[PDB]
């Protein structure tokens, strides 16, 4: 069969991380709508969101 298109390569464990305490949850639930739910979903939005503050708005203010 073919290969996977998805793998945790292509994943920021930082930022699974970041979600798994400030929106209060687990690893595999992040990972879950990154991988098999969609990316509209508040798990992965609250990636999103957790990737935007660790790039821009971790150096606009502290």
């Amino acid at each position: 069969g073919p290969h996977m298109s998805y793998d945790a390569n292509v994943i920021d464990d930082e930022a699974v991380k970041e979600v798994c305490e400030k929106f209060e949850c687990t690893e595999s639930e992040v990972m879950n709508s990154l991988y098999s739910g969609d990316p509209q979903d508040q798990l992965a939005v609250a990636y999103h969101l957790i990737i935007d503050n660790r790039r821009i708005m971790n150096q606009a203010s502290e």
